[PDB]
Order: structure tokens, then sequence, then C-alpha cells
């Protein structure tokens, strides 16, 4: 058997932004032909700044994470034998951000924001397939309150 793609989408128009207590709804999207046999697919969502600055002259970086999510979507994590068979595959993943504050997706000359999944498909006796996809963070968007009589 063979893969024939692999790619990340999220669930949604406008491209997705997400904010600090929303859920990120996605998909693993395999085509395949034939059949493969597979240890796991896996999933691992991070959010994280990194940042640079210089002092009189030794130059520094510092980095936080501001979540970290990790989730088996097929197998187990041990190195399970499952079986993908010909067709298209769509493998649903949902977690949910962070109430407290989260900075904003940024890429700039002292430093950077930004928020992936990433999506590893272990199979017997081959390297991992990696993948990453960057999803929009914004700080400030809308605070969805509710009123009650």
């Amino acid at each position: 058997g063979k893969v024939k793609s692999l790619t990340i989408s999220f669930d949604c128009s406008n491209v997705p932004v997400y904010s600090s207590g929303d859920t990120v709804s996605g998909r693993v999207n395999l085509e395949v032909t034939g059949e493969i046999r597979v240890k796991s697919l896996k999933i691992h969502a991070r959010g994280h700044a990194k940042v640079r600055w210089t002092e009189s002259t030794q130059n520094y970086t510092e980095e936080v994470e501001y979540f970290n999510h990790k989730d088996i979507l097929i197998g187990h994590e041990r190195d399970g034998f499952h079986t993908i068979h010909s067709g298209r595959h769509e493998y649903a993943f949902s977690f949910e951000l962070p109430q407290t504050p989260l900075a904003t997706s940024f890429e700039g000359r002292h430093g950077s924001v930004r928020y992936w999944v990433k999506a590893e498909l272990h199979r017997p006796w081959l390297l991992p397939v990696k993948l990453k996809k960057e999803f929009t963070v914004f700080e400030h968007i809308d605070i969805n309150l509710e009123h009650h009589h």
C-alpha cells in the first residue's frame, strides 16, 4: 500500500482565528491506496513564545510554553499494528486552549509567538512521517458573555 496524501485541516467564510477558551477542532486527512500497517497516529499541539535580546555584548533568548497537548488518534504509543485501508480517512481531533491570556501570533526581529498542531504517522520499520500546521491566535477577539433573567 501507499500513502498518497497526508494533511492537517482546521474546522471552520474566513480561516479560523482562535483565542483564549476556544476549542481548536480539525482533522488529519489521509489518502491511501492498498493497505498500510501503522503503529500509531499522534498529534501534538503547542503554543510558545520565543524572544531575543542583547546585553553589553552577550546575546540572550528566552522561551515560554503556553500549552502542550498530546493525543493518540490511532494505535498505541509503544514502539499496535492498526491497518489503514484503501480510501480516504479524516481523523478528527479537538482540544481546548487556555482560558487565561494568550499572546498573539507574531513573527518579528526580537522574537516570535507560534501555535501549531503536529501530526506523526508511525509505521513498522519505517521513519515517522511528521507534519506541522500553524494556527493563528489573537489575544483579543470577542469576549462572549451570557446573561440570564
